[PDB]
């Protein structure tokens, strides 16, 4: 029989252009059949009624019942491409930075301010006009303030008096803007946050997209922190700049993919002071608008499935060579 690869995520993701392009290419594998779980089934049917698969590609996004995906995987024991329990930890920026540190990965200097929503002023924060002290640790402006929830994209940057003060407020893109300037110089007074050193870059972020530990595509984009105007092409897509990862960065990608157990994994690098710092790990993420990535991603994933499962199914398989980029 065919090896069945099940795709389990919200319809917004499962029906996205990149997903559709990659799935049509995985389907080209002679012994692989792809089954995409319907969103109504995922949300409304008990896991005992979900389709069977031998290999499961499943990932959390807004609205996804991760509890059910975990229960399905426990019930059916498929080969899991992106580990489901790690996807709880990826939702918490504190847990992400904790894992990165354990792996010897360079990250910005940071401190966590945990607030009790009933006792909001009893926390360990002291504010001056050009710095904050968080659990005794001093962060001079500029510094970055991130909600402890990785799904909350309201990241603020605070400017020093020498630069005119105020703050830059970042958010999920709304049309032509990714951030806005605020005259507010004081930090947020409710909620829990990570405070971290601002890393000076050339004004771009590097986005890295892994497909297993030995393949990573990278590209750069204008930092939303810069002025907040999105650069769009005549075709309406955000402008992306070419990047080739150096040896240190290729190792970072290997470590991130393995430490979070996410075969398909997006993360962000800040190229600053002659080194590269990880500032965000997002988990499952596909490159958009690269045909070569579609081809490579589908081949690599298909090959992983065949490597793992072909012996079980008595299918002959000789392990092929793959690009690292
Ligand atoms: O990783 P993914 O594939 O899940 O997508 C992420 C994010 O990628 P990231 O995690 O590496 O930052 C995308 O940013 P990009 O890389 O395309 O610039 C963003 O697209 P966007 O803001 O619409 O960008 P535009 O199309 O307006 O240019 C998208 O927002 P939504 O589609 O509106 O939900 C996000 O989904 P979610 O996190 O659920 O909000
Ligand atoms: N420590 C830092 N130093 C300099 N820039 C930073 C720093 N931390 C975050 N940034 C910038 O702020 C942007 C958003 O922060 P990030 O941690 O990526 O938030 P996010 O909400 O998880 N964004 P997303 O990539 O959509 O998941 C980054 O892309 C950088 O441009
Ligand atoms: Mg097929
Ligand atoms: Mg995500
Ligand atoms: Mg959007
Ligand atoms: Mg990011
Ligand atoms: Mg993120």
């Amino acid at each position: 029989r065919q090896i069945v690869v099940g795709i389990c995520s919200m319809a917004k993701k499962s029906k996205s252009k990149p997903m559709k392009e990659i799935l049509e290419r995985i389907s080209l594998f002679k012994y692989i059949t792809v089954v995409v779980f319907e969103e109504e089934v995922i949300l409304n049917e008990p896991v005992e009624n979900w389709p069977l698969c031998d290999c499961l590609i499943s990932f959390h996004s807004k609205g996804f019942p991760l509890d059910k995906a975990v229960a399905y995987a426990k019930l059916r024991n498929p080969f899991v491409i992106n580990d489901l329990n790690m996807q709880y930890l990826i939702q918490d920026r504190r847990e992400v930075y904790s894992i990165l540190q354990a792996e010897g990965i360079l990250l910005p200097r940071y401190a966590i301010l945990n607030r009790d929503p009933n006792n909001p002023k009893e926390c360990n924060l002291i504010e001056g006009e050009d710095h904050v002290e968080v659990n005794g640790e001093v962060f001079q402006k500029p510094f970055v303030e991130k909600p402890v929830s990785a799904e909350d994209h309201n990241v603020y940057i605070y400017y020093p008096t020498s630069a005119g003060g105020g703050s830059q407020r970042l958010f999920r893109k709304i049309g032509s803007r990714s951030s806005v300037y605020s005259p507010e110089s004081n930090v947020r007074k409710t909620g829990s946050y990570i405070y971290e050193e601002f890393m000076p870059t050339d004004g771009t972020d590097v986005k890295v997209y892994t497909v297993g530990p030995d393949y990573a595509h990278a590209e750069a984009r204008k930092s939303p922190a810069l002025d907040g105007k999105v650069e769009r092409d005549s075709e309406g897509k955000e402008v992306r700049y070419p990047v080739i990862l150096n040896a240190r960065e290729k190792l970072i990608a290997w470590k991130v993919c393995l430490a979070f157990k996410q075969t398909v994994c997006g993360f962000d690098l800040l190229r600053a002071n002659g080194q590269s710092y990880v500032c965000d790990v997002n988990g499952f993420s596909f490159v958009k608008n690269s045909m070569k990535y579609y081809d490579d991603c589908a081949k690599i994933l298909g090959n992983i499935v065949m490597r793992e499962l072909a012996p079980q199914f008595h299918i002959p398989w000789s392990i092929p060579l793959e690009a690292e980029d």
